[PDB]
């Protein structure tokens, strides 16, 4: 499956977990994390 990223508490789903670094970056929050399924 694809990877997830949860960014502030919630999840969304990217193509890879620099793409969920560059979101969060993006969303500009620092509470971010990630897992790839």
């Amino acid at each position: 499956a694809p990877c997830e990223c949860d960014v502030n508490g919630e999840t969304y789903t990217v193509s890879s977990s620099e793409e969920c670094e560059r979101l969060c970056r993006k969303l500009g929050v620092t509470n971010c994390r990630v897992h790839c399924g």
